[PDB]
């Protein structure tokens, strides 16, 4: 059913789809005001404070309807200069269509109400790092810096803020996204990429406020969780399966050049760890600055700082490893790929109608616009030739959330508008260059910006800037509802720096951290290490014997696991059965699944709870009601809340004795103990 029952002696309404009721609009309880704002934007280097001056807001009490060929039109007014239309109808796959126009372009203001129950529980809404059950909460979605701290009562986030408003907060995210999923097992997907609050907090209602004359809405219903991702996958995109080499252990992240990257290479390696390869991300060359070293924005080999690197790769190759480099979409001002697009107006411009150039701390970037057609295939080609060609494996395909909101763009569309899909369209961008050289499946890229599309075009998403530190609202916590908020809108590939990135006011990743962090990413699809901003700073992967001897525990660890995760990300290309699992995917009637945050399924069949707090010996978790088998000591489990021992080397790793892969999980224990 799509079931709209209207009472025009009142201009009253309800709306259920498939059951579930939608709209409930009355002259007392209105579902939809329009009106008017400025954004009052300033942009501090991409950690964007975005302030409404709301000039209107007026609910639309007067309501008639007509029926149109696909269904329903509805004519809200208030008053004869105040109106909007909502057409409502079934798109070509049975699903619940929204169209809402307002009157005219300065009414640039949009709320819509949808009925909710108290009890509901909310998922999505893309990359959350400090919520994942949304209910109780507004979200702004507006793709960002992610934060310092992210969290006004913590001291860094307060030093952060200090310095450039970059301390964040619990929504910011540069992966935010117009969908989510309700307890009621359907979906919403909003096609809009202007500035959205999606206010969760109401018992009764859901409230949608979008920046923009007009929105598109879809709904899809669905009996399961498991149904209900590989109908939302159909409509967003499914990833591509990963190369087989990413099970094969850890890639090492490495700056120095070539020497150095041989050295520590051989000293992992021949202490039995395990290593697919390197990760290089000063590929380019160095720069100088007073706020320290970075990495130089010109997207072709430095053979100054890695020399012979052409001729390594294929050693490398040779014996198994390979090497990743690093590119972002805009181009540093005094180096040639940003003078080749100013020749041939490749950049975006300002309103004096040069090239923008954007402020990064004592340098400038270009940004390419990737909405000019030449500029695209351009920047494709500078992937092509200078990545692929040189026999890279893959890339950090980084940045995306920091589209300046005063360029002006070769498609003719506001900056307000393109900001929120720029990410999408250079994971585009990256996804085609290996689409035209036949690579899918054999290079892997990794973003951490995404949008509305990301789910077909980016080949894995990695959780950006953590601190070095256990917080929850920025440390290695933060990684797991950052894992299931994605996999609740459709992308089920996701790993995190081992030991974390952001090393800022005394913050220094610790050897217990690292070991930790470890720990955890050995049960994700992907190992990859990180010096940090600050490298010596921090404790790294070859600190010391014992920090080796941690990695080869746990790359083997995670090798021996190959052939499930393999299996598992089979069927996340096929079906968008996502690798890292809310609980509740396969326990649906155990209702304390339903608000685990700091937890999660890999697979089917292992239940993971990664430690996430300096100083323990133990960790307390919950198991839904199966037969459980602790992976370190084979210690049989029933359902319940648990404390368990979980030193270093042993995390609270739990596998399902009825599983197909019982005989294989079993073996770690057995291959760690001879
Ligand atoms: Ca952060």
């Amino acid at each position: 059913l799509l079931d709209f029952q209207f009472h025009q002696n009142n201009d009253s309404f309800t709306l259920h789809f498939q059951q579930r009721l939608i709209l409930t609009h009355s002259k007392d309880n209105p579902c939809l005001w329009i009106g008017s704002g400025i954004a009052d934007i300033d942009m501090f280097r991409g950690n964007f404070s975005i302030k409404d001056k709301l000039q209107e807001k007026i609910a639309l009490t007067d309501a008639i309807v007509s029926q149109s060929p696909d269904g329903w039109l509805i004519h809200f007014s208030r008053g004869s200069d105040i109106s909007a239309t909502l057409n409502i109808s079934a798109d070509d796959q049975g699903r619940l269509l929204l169209e809402l126009q307002n009157d005219n372009l300065n009414h640039n203001r949009i709320w819509l109400r949808l009925a909710a129950q108290p009890e509901d529980h909310i998922y999505g809404c893309g990359e959350q790092f400090s919520y994942f059950d949304l209910r109780g909460k507004p979200f702004p979605l507006w793709t960002s810096e992610q934060g310092v701290g992210r969290n006004k009562q913590t001291y860094v986030t307060w030093q952060a803020d200090c310095k450039e408003n970059a301390g964040g907060d619990y929504y910011w995210t540069f992966f935010p996204q117009p969908t989510f999923v309700s307890t009621q097992k359907y979906y919403c997907h909003v096609d809009n990429s202007c500035y959205m609050n999606f206010d969760f907090s109401a018992p009764e209602y859901h409230e949608l406020a979008l920046w923009e004359d007009k929105a598109t809405l879809r709904f899809e219903c669905a009996d399961t969780y498991i149904s209900l991702l590989e109908k939302l996958t159909a409509l967003l995109g499914r990833q591509p399966e990963l190369p087989d080499w990413i099970y094969d252990g850890v890639t090492l992240g490495i700056q120095g050049g070539t020497e150095v990257c041989q050295k520590k290479l051989d000293t992992m390696r021949n202490a039995g760890v395990k290593v697919n390869g390197i990760w290089a991300q000063d590929w380019s060359g160095i720069r100088m600055t007073s706020f320290g070293k970075r990495v130089m924005w010109n997207w072709k080999w430095n053979s100054e700082n890695y020399p012979q690197l052409d001729s390594r790769i294929k050693q490398w190759n040779q014996e198994g490893v390979q090497f990743l480099a690093y590119i972002n979409p805009y181009v540093a001002s005094d180096k040639d790929l940003c003078e080749e697009a100013a020749q041939h107006g490749y950049l975006a411009k300002d309103a004096s109608g040069g090239d923008y150039l954007v402020e990064f701390g004592e340098f400038y970037g270009g940004v390419v616009d990737l909405t000019n057609p030449e500029a695209y295939a351009w920047f494709k080609e500078v992937i092509k030739k200078n990545m692929i060609e040189l026999g890279c494996g893959g890339w950090m395909a980084d940045f995306g959330e920091y589209l300046p909101t005063d360029t002006y763009l070769h498609n003719g569309v506001s900056a307000e508008i393109m900001h929120n899909a720029w990410p999408a369209l250079w994971a585009k961008c990256n996804y085609e260059a290996l689409e035209e050289t036949g690579k899918l499946g054999e290079i892997l890229f990794f973003m951490r910006a995404g949008s509305t599309g990301s789910q077909k075009y980016s080949t894995m998403m990695w959780a950006g800037d953590q601190n070095v530190d256990w917080s929850l609202d920025d440390g290695l916590a933060s990684v797991v509802p950052a894992a299931l908020s994605l996999a609740m809108t459709g992308h089920g590939l996701h790993h995190s720096d081992i030991g974390g990135y952001t090393t800022l006011f005394e913050m220094k990743r610790s050897k217990e951290l690292l070991l930790r962090w470890c720990d955890f990413s050995a049960f994700t699809p992907m190992m990859r290490t990180h010096e940090g901003n600050r490298p010596g700073d921090n404790w790294q992967f070859d600190g010391d014997a014992e920090t080796i001897a941690h990695f080869a525990r746990m790359t083997t660890v995670f090798t021996t696991l190959k052939p499930y995760l393999k299996e598992a990300v089979a069927l996340n290309a096929k079906s968008g059965l996502p690798v890292m699992r809310p609980l509740f995917l396969h326990y649906e009637d155990d209702a304390h699944t339903y608000t685990l945050k700091y937890q999660y399924l890999l697979g089917r069949d292992i239940l993971v709870a990664p430690v996430h707090e300096e100083g323990r010996s133990d960790w307390t978790l919950y198991l839904p009601e199966d037969n459980w088998v602790h992976a370190w000591t084979g210690e049989a489990f029933r359902g319940g809340e648990v404390t368990v021992n979980a030193p270093i080397g042993k995390p609270p790793v739990f596998y399902r004795a009825d599983s197909e892969w019982a005989a294989l999980f079993a073996s770690l224990k057995s291959i760690l103990e001879h």
